């Protein structure tokens, strides 16, 4: 009943013993496997208790004087509110937890470094749109980019939800044609279209900052622009290319994403945007060549002059490499903080051999942890990972339409 | 019935095979394990049942006078003789299935064209060799490869297995050398000892083709040197870095499994060695570039002239595609069939298209489908996919020893 996890580039063997503690069910069953699929009143008493007790722990605090007096004040605010709040380190504990224990995140070597804003006492969309102002420039931080989170009111029975209708605080538009494509970023067509419902005024470009659409409890969303001088972004040259810079491409230094639930102790937060640094990866093969996203690959291959007639010259692999190339380089150029997939996944296996010693085991979930250029290069490749759902945690939630 | 969405596209499909699974796998409601390498005649009667019924379907007379015949007749002998004899067509039918049902298996838009060679009368070792040595002939044809399998007899009460101890048909040796390393493939170092300790003379270089160790029923096993000429090589050059010849690389032609099971309603093949042809990140990323493996990716960097002190100039993914260059420009130089990644991958999608009409669904293991390098550059990659296990099948077996 504790899996046996095997590294195969060295042949090593652990036991997965946190595994036992899984709380949510995910999608396999012994008949079938669903681990690829991107997406698969007392009770809240339950869930808290096992948090408070998650903390005391953590503490070294387990069975002991203030454990016990936390225990029943949660119990008397839930007899007589029906919910309760966290105290500020319980919060800041629960972040860092939930980001430690969400599986798909390959930087999670950096889950104790966390800068928590309580926003807790936030009201209406013009607070909003300051706090996440607040969070934006800290995390910026002029390029020396800094792991953040601000956490919205969480939600209560009988009263509408804060969210933030943009998947990212940055995002950039994607403008359908005279033929239906999109110039722009193809991922947020729908958001895009929604901006514009909402009064904004389109840009032509393909690299256009989106506005925010903040939502209070009950309210409409209200549009924001965002200080161009607070969005921070890298235009993108090659070292040696002297024509890539010419091709006008360009990405945002923050990656904050804005419309997950945070999910602490039975308490749900829809509106808590967190931030962190990007591995190059993401932007230069994910971002600029999915076929569903920028779709640059072939442009950049003409460029080198590649052979495209054929699949075996391996084009698309040599331009793939030299786009990415280019984000590292424009990123460190522009001194502002990046991770090549070599190093994160390295510092990922150290988080492994960490959490094994500290927990007895990580919530891993392979298929996202192995990077989407040369996969087998990295030491996470060979690691067997056991996948598994644990609270306090990140989670998807509807659109909020 | 699980939905699986392709992200690149927007497809969406229903996977109804996957009701029909038969065996289980390893992942429950609690815990995906996914990426582990490694995951009574009453029941005979039941997995008979099943396969005279699929292969009755196949042939357009599900329920039948042959089909009730059929099945009257295997129940008969099963209660006569604790077993059954397959006829010609349903081992050529099940064996083909069996290859259509593998879910880690890219090649499969093929699977309907395999020669089947019915060994099942086999009598020794030694004309288990003359068999082998002609399934190796005909699926080389001196280049122009053609999928095969070679089916020996049947596992039965009363007598041991017949078994072929080497993992391929083809292997190189692994020398353990003087100051702990391996001369020549680090993955077959057990079986070169085993070889050894069976009266072989080793040789000493990196490139030596091992024995076979073959097995016939209650016999230890005895060795056989294939005949040179049998083994097609081709020597690795790359079509522009010149000095990459000297490396004194080579691989061979065929590749043929040897050490699995097949297994066809209930019967039991422990000995059924299938070959096809190589897809080039198989031999160009893993076992040149696996560090555990051949190892060659920083030696390559450095003579490209590469800055190996520091990751982010994506030295060992530049490494990693011209090696893979090199082995597609030499297979091609030497006319012996191989398929890279993109066009593999490209042929998968089609197979997955083919089997949604024909069957309602395919088994695929993701982490296996996407290949080593740039992996997000192939159309599998965005393609959710349901894992299961359907029988005929091939499985893995312990080693013999
Ligand atoms: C500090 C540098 C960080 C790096 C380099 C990093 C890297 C990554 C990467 C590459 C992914 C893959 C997801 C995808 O490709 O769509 C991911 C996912 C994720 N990250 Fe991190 N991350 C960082 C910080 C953080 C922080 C600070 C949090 C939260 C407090 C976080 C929470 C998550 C979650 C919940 C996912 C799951 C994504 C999903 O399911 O869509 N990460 N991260
Ligand atoms: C004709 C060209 C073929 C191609 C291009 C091809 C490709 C592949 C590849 C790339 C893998 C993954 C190998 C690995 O990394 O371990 C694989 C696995 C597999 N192949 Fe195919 N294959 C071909 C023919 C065949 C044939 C003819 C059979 C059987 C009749 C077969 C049965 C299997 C099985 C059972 C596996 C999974 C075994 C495992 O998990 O290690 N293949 N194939
Ligand atoms: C599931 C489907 N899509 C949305 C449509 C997922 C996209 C997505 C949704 C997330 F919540 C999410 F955190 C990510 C990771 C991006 C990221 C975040 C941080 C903090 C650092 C970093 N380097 N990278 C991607
Ligand atoms: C996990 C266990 N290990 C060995 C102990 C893997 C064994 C194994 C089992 C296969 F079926 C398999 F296909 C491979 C790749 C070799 C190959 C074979 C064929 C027919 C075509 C092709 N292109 N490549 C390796
Ligand atoms: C179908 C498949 O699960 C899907 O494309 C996943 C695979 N792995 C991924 N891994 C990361 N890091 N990000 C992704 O978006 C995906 N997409
Ligand atoms: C641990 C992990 O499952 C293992 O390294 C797998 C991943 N995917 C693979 N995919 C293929 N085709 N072949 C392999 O050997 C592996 N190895
Ligand atoms: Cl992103
Ligand atoms: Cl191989
Ligand atoms: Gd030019
Ligand atoms: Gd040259
Ligand atoms: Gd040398
Ligand atoms: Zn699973």
């Amino acid at each position: 009943k504790f899996p046996r996890v095997k590294n195969w580039e060295v042949g090593s063997i652990t036991y997965d013993t946190l595994s036992a503690q899984a709380q949510q069910d995910g999608p396999c069953t012994p008949r079938r496997c669903l681990g690829s699929l991107v997406f698969p009143p007392e009770q809240l008493l339950s869930q808290a208790r096992d948090f408070i007790n998650q903390y005391y722990s953590s503490i070294k605090r387990s069975g002991s004087q203030a454990h016990e007096q936390r225990l029943q004040e949660v119990e008397a605010e839930v007899a007589a509110t029906g919910t309760y709040q966290l105290r500020e380190s319980e919060l800041v504990f629960g972040a860092k937890q939930a980001w430690r224990n969400a599986p798909r995140c390959v930087g999670r070597i950096q889950w104790g470094k966390l800068q928590v804003f309580d926003a807790r006492d936030c009201r209406s969309a013009q607070e909003m749109f300051t706090y996440i102002c607040n969070h934006i420039k800290y995390a910026t931080n002029r390029g020396n980019l800094r792991s953040a989170i601000t956490v919205f009111p969480q939600r209560c029975p009988g009263r509408g939800d804060f969210r933030i209708w943009n998947s990212q605080l940055v995002r950039y538009a994607g403008y359908r044609q005279q033929d239906g494509s999109v110039r722009g970023d193809p991922a947020n067509v729908e958001i895009t279209e929604l901006c514009i419902q909402h009064g904004w005024t389109p840009g032509n470009g393909r690299f256009d900052v989106l506005p925010l659409l903040l939502q209070a409890p009950d309210e409409p969303p209200e549009l924001f622009l965002l200080p161009p001088e607070l969005v921070l972004e890298v235009p993108l040259e090659h070292p040696t290319l002297e024509w890539f810079a010419a091709l006008g491409l360009r990405w945002y230094a923050l990656p904050a994403v804005s419309n997950m639930l945070l999910e602490i102790g039975g308490l749900e937060f829809p509106a808590a945007p967190f931030s962190g640094w990007y591995m190059s990866t993401e932007i230069g093969t994910r971002n600029l060549c999915d076929p569903h996203r920028y779709n640059i690959l072939e442009d950049v291959a003409v460029c080198m002059d590649l052979d495209t007639r054929t699949t075996s010259s391996l084009w698309k692999d040599k331009a793939a490499v030299e786009i990415n190339v280019a984000v590292l380089h424009s990123y460190q150029l522009a001194k502002v903080t990046i991770v090549d997939h070599h190093a994160a996944t390295a510092s990922f296996m150290k988080h492994l051999e960490n959490e094994q010693k500290a927990r007895g085991g990580c919530p891993a979930d392979w298929a996202w942890i192995v990077p989407p250029i040369s996969g087998s290069l990295t030491p996470v490749f060979h690691q067997e990972m056991v996948n598994y759902f644990l609270s306090p945690a990140f989670r998807y939630q509807p659109d909020p339409w």
